[PDB]
Order: C-alpha cells, then structure tokens, then sequence
C-alpha cells in the first residue's frame, strides 16, 4: 500500500527478510555439524564436507517458498537443497534436530543483530537528548499540568526528564540480552532422544559454536525471554510517544515553542508506539503455548518479533532525526511564559509572604490578588502593589522580582546536571 | 457481583485499600517533615510535633472520601485533618510538596509490599514445581506437539520446563525493584521551586527516611519503571497460563493424566492472565503522559497498578495451591503412551536402522511400516517383524526393545537435573 | 482504593450487584416453573406454589456467598434456599435447567436494563450536543489540522460533527438489542435431553414469560451477541474520547476557548474509554469458547460485561454533565482566529485571484505573500496590498474582505442544519 | 519473511495494493470533476477533458512513491501526473478537495469491494456448516464442558451452533454497510469554504457519481463507521477461533474425532483471530482523533483497515477450505462416547428414577451407583443392576436402555432443524 511515510526501519526489515533468515538457518545447521564432529557423533569429514559446501551454497529461494507451502516449514526443504549441494557428507545434516530448533536458533541470531541496532538507536537518542538538555538547561518556559500553566520550568529540564527514561531503557536492554540470547537445540519433543545420552553435550557445544548462552532447558514452549524482548520494545516506544506528544503539542499554532527539522516524526512515533504495544500484547498471548509445541501460539511470534523490531527501530530512527535537529524557540517560550502576567508565580509571592502573615493567610491574600488580576484583565504585580497587606511587608521592588517568572526555576538547573552526570 | 470464585488476592486488596494508601500518605508527609528539620528547613519542634501527632492520628475516612470528590484528590484533605490534629506544628506539613509527590511515593511504598508478596508466591510456585520435577523425573508420558503424540517425555521433564520460566521471573523481579522503588518528591511542576536551592537535598533525605532509592530526576511524567512492573506481572501470568493450559487439557476425560487438588484453578489462572495482560496494555497507554502532569494518563495507573497486583497475586496463589497438591496419574500416563502401540517411537527404529540401510532408506522403510500398522489397526512391532529389510538387520528382540516407548527418553532425566541444579 | 473521582456509574453498579443478579436468577426460575406448568410438564400447583413462595422469598446473601465458594456457582445454593422456602412445590424447581442457563438468562435481563440506561445517556448526550450545535452555529473559530490553524470553522460545526457520531450510535443500539436479548435455556450440554422431546417448547414458552427473544440455538458457547454489545460500548467510548481530547486541548492556557462546568470530566472520559476498550478486547478472547462450555473463557465475561457497562455509563454521564454545562468563550475563539492575521484565509485570496492569474500562479503569488507576512511579522493584508499582481486585479477593499477570516466559513452553517435535521 | 503459511488473503492484498488505491483515487477525482460540471462549477469541456484523459491515464508508480516521501501523501503528486496528462482541462482537477477527501473516499471504494469479498466468504462458510449440520444431524458424540464428558450431543448439533453465529454475522454485515459506505468530500477543514455556498451540492452529486451514501456531516475526525467495520471483522474472527479450537482439540491423538482435509487451518485461524482483534483495538485508538484532522490517529487506520481485511479474509478462506472438506469419524466419536460406560447418561437414570423414589433420592442413589462404577472400574449398568432400590422399580431392560448414551440426545435433532430452517 501507498499512504504516507513508513514508521518501519528498512535495515530491520533486511535483517528479518527471508534471505537473511535462511542464511542464519544454514549457519545453525553447519554449526550443529561441527559441534557433532568434535564430540565424535558424526564423522569429521562429514562435518568438513558440510562446512565447505555451505561456504559455496546459495539457496534457491523461489523453490524454498514453494516447498514451504507444501511442507509447512522451510527447514526440511532447505536441508534437502543443502544436502544435494554437499554430496555424500550431506547425509549427516540436521542430525537429531527438529524444525523449531533451527527456526528458534536462527531467530535468536537475528534478535542478536536486532538488539545491537536497537541499542545503537537508543544511544543516538540519549546523545541528542543530552545535547538539548545541556544547551537549554537555562531556557525558561511554562511548566504544564493538564495542558495548563503550572510553574516555570526550563526546556533543558524537559529534555532531561525524557533522557532519564532512555538511560533506564539502556540498562534494561543489557539485562534482557543474556536471557533471550540462548541456543535452541532439543529435538522433536525436547528430549534429544535420537542422540541417546549425548544430547546436552551437543546443545552446549552448539551454543559455543554460535556464541550463544545455553538455556536451562528446552524453550520450545517456554517463550518468556522472547515475550520480554518485545515488551521491552513496547516500553521504549511508550517513552518515545511521551516526548512526541509534548513536541506535537508545543507545535500548536498558539504555542509555537519548537519545530521538527505536519509533525510527521511525531505522527509516525505515536502511531508506531501503539502498533509495538499490539505486538507486545500478541507475545503475551503466544506465551500460552500448550505442551511441547503449539503451532497457533507459535505462529503469533512470526509477526510480533520481526514487526515489533522493525517498527520500534523506525520510530527510534524518527526520534534520532527529530531530536537531533529539533528547532527550539526561546522567544516563543518567553512569550508564553509571560502569558499569565505573573500569575504562574503566585506561589513565589505566597512563599515570600508566609513568614509575615502566616501560611493560610499568605495563600488567601495572594489567591485574592490572583482572582482580581484575572477579573480585571491586568497583571498580578499591578494588583498586589495596591494591596497593603502584601505591598508593605514585601516592598514593591520585591513584588516586581517575585512576579517575574524567570526568578522561580528552583532546582531545574541542578536536576539537569544530575541526569547528565558529567556528559 | 456474585458469579463464581475470585482470581484476586485479598491480602493484595488489603494492601491497596484506601486505609492502607492513606496510612502510607501520612508516613510520607511525616518523613518529609523529618527530612526538612534535619536540613534546617523547618523548625525541629515543628517536625517533632508532626511526628508525635502522626503516632496518635487516625484519619476520618468518610470525611476524606467526601472531600476527595470535591477537591479531586485525598492529599490536601488528609493534610487538613493531620494539621488540625497536630496543632501549631501542623502548619509545616506538606512543605514544598505537590499532591502527585505524596500519591506517587505512597504508591511506591505499597509496590514495595506488593513485590515482596509477589516474590513470596513465585518462590512457593518454584518449590512446588521442583517437587513435581524431582518426584516425576522418570514418570514416562507422551510428548505432544499440536496436541498429538510426538515422542516420549517424562512428567518431571514437563514440570522442569514450567519451573525454568519461574526461575527466570525470580531474576527479573530483582532487576526491576531498584528501578521502581524510588521516592517521588519534586513539587508542582517538578522543579521544587518553592524550596529555593535546597530541593534536591530534601528529596535525597526523604528517600533515606523511607528507605527508597533517589530518582535520577522527577518522574511525574516518566512512568516507565511503573509500566515495567505491571508488564512483569503480565509475563509471570503468561507463564501461569501455559501450565494451566497443559493441566486442564491433561484433565480431558480421554487423557485423565492429572487432577487438581471443573479445573477451577486453571479457569481462574487463564482468565486472570488475560486481565493482567490488559492492565499491562493500560500501562503502555499511561506512559504517553504529556508535559509535567496529565490527569487522563495518570488516572489509568489507578486501576492498572492495584488491580494488576491483586489479580497476579491471586492466580499465583491458585498455582501454589494447585501445583502443591497436584494429583499425577502414572497409570493413565502409561496407558496413553501405549495408545499408538509403538508408533510414537518409529524414530527409534529409524535411528537404529540407518547404519544398515542408510538414512533416507531407513526413514522410508519405517514410515511404510507405520502406514501399514495404522491401515491394519495393529502395533508397529507386529508390522516390522514381518519386514525382512528391518527384522533381519535388527533382530526381533531389538525390534521389541525399540518399539517400547519407555526406552526412548533421551536426555529428559538429565535436563530435569540441570534445571533443579542441586535443589 | 481512594485516588480521585470514579468513572464508573453507581446505578449501573446497583444493576450488576449480587442482590440484583440473584433476584433475576429467581425471576428466571419462577418463569421456568410457569412455562412448564402451562405445557403440562410439571403440576400446576407446583408452579403456583413456586410463584407464591418467590413473592415472599428473601435470599440469605452471606450463606449464598459462602456456598458459591464451595460449589463454584450461586445457582444450586440459591435453588436450595428457594426450595426450602417453598415446601413441597420446591421439588419442581430448576427442572431440566443447567447453571449457565440461569446465569446467562439473568445476565440478559440485566443487559436489558443496562441498555435502557445506556440509551437514556446517549439521548441526553445528543440533546446537549444539538443545543451546542444550534446556539454556536455561527460562532467562528480556527479549524485545526494536526493542532495547527487550517481554515475557519464554527464551534457549532464542531459540535455537529461530535453529534453525528452519537446519532449513529443510537441507531447501532437498536440493531444490537434483538440479537443479545434472547433467553438461554438448553440444559447441561445444550440438548435439553432431560426434557425428552419437549425442550424447545419450554425454551420458547420461557422466552415469552420473560419477554425475551428465542435464540436460533443454544449459545452457551456462541458468545457473539454478548461480545458485540461490549464492542458497541467501546465504540461509543471512543467517540466520547474524541470530544474529550478536543475540549481538554481547547482548555490549554494559550487557547482558553472553553471550560468545563483540571478538565476532570475529560480525564475520566479518556481513561474510561481505554478501560472499556480493554473490556471489548476481553470479550473477543471470551468468544474462543471451546465445546459446550468452557469455564476460562466464560469467566472473562464476568468482568468484561458488568464493568464495560458501569464504566461506559459513567463516562456517558460525565459527558452529559460537561456538555450540558459547557462554557464556550467566543471572545477567546475570535482572538485565536485572528492569531495568524489573515494567513488562515490565504486560500480565500487564491480562490479570488485564480480567475485573473490562473491557478498555479495565484497559489504562487499568495504563498509568496504568506512567506513575507511571516518573515516580516506583519499581517497578510499589509503584505498583499503592496503586491500589484494581487492588489490591482482584486482591489484593496476586496483584499480587506478576503483576509477577514469571518468571511470564509463555507458550508459550516448548512452542515450544522443538515445534522440537526429540524431539531 | 519466510516461516510457514500465511493467514492473509492475496485477493484482499491486491485490493489494498498501491495500484488499486491510486486507481480509486483517480476514479474519485474524475467523478468530482463530473459532479462539478453538472452543477456548473467548472466548465463542461474541462470535465470532458478530465474524463477522457483518465481513460488513457497510467500512473508512474515509482515517481509517485518517491514524491509521497517528500510531500507526505500521494494525492497531490497523483493530481500533478494527471494534470500533465490532461493538458489544459487538468487545471480544474481537485477543485475544492483536500487530500483526506480523496484518500477517505478511495478507501471507502476499496471497503465496498472488501465487504463483498468478506460477504462471499461468510456465505461459503455458512454453506459448508449447513452441510455438516445436515449430514451429521444424528451422528452421536460426547458433549464436553471444561473438556470433560457432559451429556451426549451430535456432531451436526455442534456444527449448527457454529453456523448460528455466522447467520448472525451475515445480518451484521448488511447493517454496517450503509454506515461505512459514504463519500468523503469536505475540504481542508471540513467546511468546503473554497466552494462558497455550493459545497453540499457537490458532495451529494459526488456520492451519486460513485454510488455511495451521503454522510450526515464531514467525517475526517468522526471515525466510528470505519472502526465498527474492523470490530466486525474481529467478531467474525472470534467465531472462527471457537470452531478452530474445537476441531484442533478433536484432532488430539486420544480423541481422533475429525481431521482437516498439524491442524494448519486451525493454526492460521487462531493466530489470525488475535491479529484481527489487535487491528480492532487500533481502530478504537484511532477514533480519538483530535480536531479537524490528526495525523497520528489517522495513520493507525492505514494498517488496521487493509490488514484487518486481508487477515480476516484469509482465515475465512482457511475455514471455507477446512469445513468444506472436514473428515468426520463417527467410529472414533462412538468409541469416545462409550468411554465412560454409561456414566455420561447417569442423568437419564435419575430422570427415570425420580417418579419412584423422589428427586433428591434418585440423585443420591445414582451418584452412589456412579461412585461405585468408577471405584470398581466397571460400567454403570453393571453396578445399578445389583442395586434393588433402582433395579426393581426400573427393571433391567429399562436400565440397559437408559445407560446407552445413544438414547439420550434430547432436542439435538430438532435444534439442528431450527437453525437450518429449510436449508
């Protein structure tokens, strides 16, 4: 279809393409042969022969697609093509393997590449956020609670908040990786029966050959490490959605506080976040995976994994681009901050007044000053100055200072420094 | 409503009750007063007075409920009741705090208790699974792929697979806890402006008083650590759903391989898993939390957190009970394993035959033997014995051995030992 | 829990309470007895006795709750209490019935009341929208596409759009009602075997007694009419969410175009819409209802129906209230419309210019006029007037008229009249 | 990607392809020109010229794709290509139109074709179900409640239940069609300002030209008729999931009651049902469509509509195929029905006994007979015959009859006839 711009990443689509999947499938079968020759399970020349045939092997992709439709899966047709190519040594291919072993393991190999690309995009996101946080550390603007002026903040403060989430997501990525990056090799019902007593030796050797962890046990039907990976994609997408909401709303005509380098990046991010969320939902369904293999639940991973990855990668890329070139308008920010003519810093007059009148009293006086500033379509300073119960204890100069929003930024700057932590 | 049995945990409901929430709210305000007196921000006798008034303070809950409906939130009415009770020292309560600070922080205190109860139930689940895995390590049964006989497995093998997931969930719980268990104290728009330059000192002192971490920055609108907690609840629930599917299907009249101590625990687990999944979905939506506070998204946490916790706790409790007293029937298991009369171990004859005939040939001979056993409504041994291309190379005694499913369990036992790891 | 305001309707909660459910359960059993006495299936005095005992019968609710936990369901304990109360005639109660018959049918009776209350709230919503549409038919304001000024619209036009959706939802409600409002009476596995050949006679008589339709066949496991009802709740909630988005954004400080009578109604509506959506999701899951009864899927209806109803009713009530008393500010609307100083009606100059210069040419001239108005921080009229390729063909008076947004409202008024259709 | 078989329909993919979308886009623009020439809004030769250029027009698809990435949408680039081709008459193209008008309307044209294909597949589904219901009307089998033997049913009875849902879905399709099949033509902010006073005339003429209804008002941001269409797809998918659950479980080795013509159709249906459910979820999100156009929410339709259609069509096709050639095994059905050796018809002995002993007494006697049949691993008849409190009042011949499950099918046959209703 042709509608608009895609939120899916082409690099992440190349990664989960048929050609790439198949080549990881071959990679797995060759490593299995090698693992078995080292453990003396198949002849050493059979593995040598298999290794060499694979160096020169080029699958016949259309034949593969056609046979998959007949057989249900590409693995045994792929083994047939590889066997034909290898001659006599090919008779030792896929020895003790089942289809889900090769498909799970090839999937894990792609997930390794998928996660390196995700990590790379999360690191660019953090970099562009740290720059915004640093450069706009002292750029004042209105803080908003339910879309309405609350107290002054700075734009670097906002960027630091966005950044803090991505610092946490970077940490999550590193925790999830050793759980999901494990080999699958357990055979038709997960017992490796066809290998007699040597099954666990093969499984461990195979992990080593591919540079993967070893699972505690068969995970044909224990899908939690894969589900948590897509859940993680969905969590990152949610954090992208938050900043996309903020930016697209700051692009409102009457605000005009920023501009993207239609907020098209925000559009793609916000739609994509919901689609990734849906892929996480499917993975929670796919976990209800009955007995030793269930084709229904398993089929659900086949969209949720590659598409969760493609879409999450594309919206991270949209965020890298948007945040990297974000146009920030301190002039519009300053103008919007003055919109309430000091009302936004009523709290600062209360704080200053309380030691003189007491706390409830200070609150009552200033809220009265605020109702009148509003009702009289004038500034808070111009109301408060005529009110001797405030003006006399504070003085007019102090009132001018306290009603200037630029003077009430609190720990904003220090909070930014804390998150940046010497970046 | 009155329908059937509840999948929600009453202990987890007491934990998120109004009374408990309110008492954590008071706990937070008192700790805030104490933190401020140590940093010289409020008078030491004001904090002493607040601490003592709180020891004797008992909220007026109906008054609180009524005022919340007027004000929108219980915090300021609760502060009013506590102020009245404390006399003069009460004027220093909620100093520099906003409502979401107290509500977020009190929520975090409940989550600490919620997570200890979740951890406790996950540990009982693992214990009952390890017992099943150990005692039934060698109990043979049919492995099933798409609900059909695949190869022999043991029931302890199945339990070890279920167990392996829960071993991983235990690890996840420990990783998530330091992220979610952090104080919230940042004031009305997250800058602590009302505290001048001392805001971060207060925030850190307050974390110490309550024994919580310190956030990198304000998380009024960065909700990822809370979202990941409910996502985690949903992942555990998914693993409960998998074993509930397996058990309820093994209770099928024609199977009869186990019994619960209607599979009512399986019913509750399986419905509950979908409801927890829905609470995780809501949390991903709640993450799109615009600016410095957005009431819509925030309102979504108010069901998703307490109810995600209550339901996940209740279905973990149902699993503790069911798995702790699971009735396992090795007799029905043995009978179902013999259903195919050796067909389930055709692969074992192939494995044995291959060295004599070659691999494709062995496969073709035995699949032919299998088609005839089926078409002739007899056992595989009785077909193969009359087939000299198998009988002569193997011998009839070997054929009897190879067609007995009890002889083809592979690494099942060793895989169980691996997961148990000296439990 | 105590957090804020509830989005759930108390009337709709009373409707789905245990007491109400139970009383519909009794209503169903009595009607079943009556249906059977008319068809000569049970003695006429047995039905008379049952009818009279039920007039005076008051369930023992705590005993019921306790027994449900033992039995799994309230129906047979409720039949026991009713039997005891009726004396000898009680021995003919629940004759040929199963538990799901009584529970499905009692649920349908509540759904009838639930749908009348939903219809009532949808009619108040439409009324308050028609008033807004009518009174503000000619109130000009900026149209917004991706939150940015597009062309002029009127606020009545916006209200008419919101209204049009609710006109369609009213129609949907009437279509769904005869599908969902049917009796369930089919016995333990849906064949009414215990009634010999008279089962369908009883089922039809029973529908008549309760004033319900007759299903085509047993729907113990065909749940589509119930699922479509909650889906419908979710669709209405979505339309409430749209207008809640619009209103809460129009309450933005810099907009200030309306006010609710924190946009608390918008908060509740927007959170509630997602929760109703989640209840619809659960109903789609509950539809996968295996064989003749499956307790897992069925358990899912037990939250999704009563809670979908309660929440959808509460957010409709919030919308009735908010829209009924909506404060509309034509002054802020007029001010925001002038924000772009005629840029918002560049299209009107193009339209007028095209006959003179051609179409692409008119577009190029005016877009150039627009770039300069922006770059020169002045109004579009003040730029265009100095541009003889526009000023000379059009004349300055015409330019003044064309750059006034109030002159470019198109069919807004007529579109409003169309939707109102003589209301 | 290459994994297994697709659940998406290629015909439905051709329908939502770029080429097809674009050709409907041209169809819309030509009809708009024609509508305008009839109302005297553009010259008659301009429309004639546009009509003729379109007969010969062939878009340059790669150029279109490239320009969409620059412009955001294919509409204005497509208008440019069509203008170039038409010469002078092309200057009247897209007169008063906005991009979403053409894209919404072209989408509606595809939905018309999509719904005809859905209707066609629902009619084949109903046909294959009616055949199964009719041919197996009297084929006895065990009814199952929570996967366990309940009472006898027939397989035609099961098929009639499945059928009844699809009869209702056929009715729903006809109700939804006039709501969703309406033109979109309202211009940039939905007021048709650029057409002065003639906008509604054009909109109505255009509906007539394309053979669509006329909307009550602009639906750029009122998306309920589109959302309800995908919700409907999700409801049908749910009903497919129910029968797919039933069939795949009846393929369990120990059951063996049916076979598909791996239950691969059941796999695809069951995964697809969850994916369609997810597309319905996205549509409920897309409904929160702020102001006069919001690109984020709108972008969500761009996957949910074409993919909801493609997947729902593919799983309907899988069901047509599977149900059309379903292998039904009355022999395995009869064998499983005898599994309980009369226990499954204990209720029939109770029914017969009650007039002699009373009702509670009859229940107690037979449940005792049932406990002993179980504990003694013998048939119910062989226990009951030795029990004079049953044997003497009933007689042994009657006991033999009552313990034969084939004698207890109730209204099964009549219920089948009711649903078939003379098919």
């Amino acid at each position: 279809p042709l509608y608009g711009r895609s939120f899916a990443d082409d690099k992440m689509r190349e990664l989960f393409s048929a050609q790439s999947f198949i080549s990881r499938c071959v990679e797995t079968e060759v490593a299995l042969a090698r693992a078995q020759a080292r453990l003396g399970i198949i002849p050493e020349d059979a593995a040598a022969g298999i290794t060499a045939a694979a160096r020169t092997f080029a699958p016949e992709m259309e034949r593969l697609r056609d046979d998959t439709e007949i057989v249900g899966y590409p693995i045994l047709p792929l083994v047939e093509q590889l066997s034909a190519h290898a001659g006599e040594a090919g008779k030792y291919l896929h020895w003790g393997a089942t289809t889900q072993d090769i498909m799970d393991t090839a999937t894990v190999l792609q997930i390794r590449d998928g996660l390196a690309l995700i990590s790379r995009r999360i690191e660019s996101v953090r970099k562009a956020l740290a720059a915004l946080a640093r450069n706009h550390r002292d750029t004042p603007m209105a803080g908003r609670t339910h879309l309405q002026h609350a107290l002054p903040v700075t734009f670097g403060y906002k960027a630091a908040v966005w950044l803090s989430a991505f610092d946490r997501h970077a940490a999550r990525l590193e925790e999830i990786s050793p759980r999901v990056l494990v080999v699958e090799f357990s055979g038709a019902s997960g017992t490796l029966a066809s290998l007699g007593t040597r099954g666990l030796d093969v499984q461990r050797e195979l992990a080593r050959e591919l540079n993967l962890g070893v699972p505690s046990i068969t995970w044909h039907s224990a899908r939690d490490a894969v589900a948590e990976t897509v859940q993680f994609l969905a969590l990152v997408s949610g954090s992208l959605g938050k900043l996309a909401m903020d930016i697209s709303i700051m692009m409102t005509t009457e605000l005009g506080e920023v501009a993207e380098p239609n907020p098209v990046s925000c559009e793609l991010i916000l739609a994509g976040a919901r689609i990734v969320r849906n892929h996480a939902t499917s993975m929670l369904d796919a976990m209800i995976h009955d007995f030793e293999r269930a084709t229904g639940p398993w089929h659900l991973e086949w969209s949720a994994v590659p598409e969760g990855f493609a879409v999450a990668s594309g919206i991270l890329y949209q965020a890298e681009f948007m945040l990297g070139g974000l146009q920030v308008f301190p002039d519009r920010m300053r103008e919007n901050l003055d919109h309430s003519r000091g009302l936004i810093v009523a709290e600062a007059v209360m704080m200053a007044l309380a030691p003189h009148t007491g706390r409830k009293e200070a609150h009552d006086i200033v809220y009265l000053g605020c109702r009148r500033a509003v009702e009289d379509k004038t500034g808070l300073f111009e109301v408060l100055r005529t009110m001797p119960e405030v003006a006399k204890p504070l003085g007019e100069e102090a009132l001018r200072d306290l009603t200037d929003p630029r003077n009430y930024l609190g720990s904003a700057g220090a909070m930014v420094d804390n998150v940046l932590g010497g970046r």
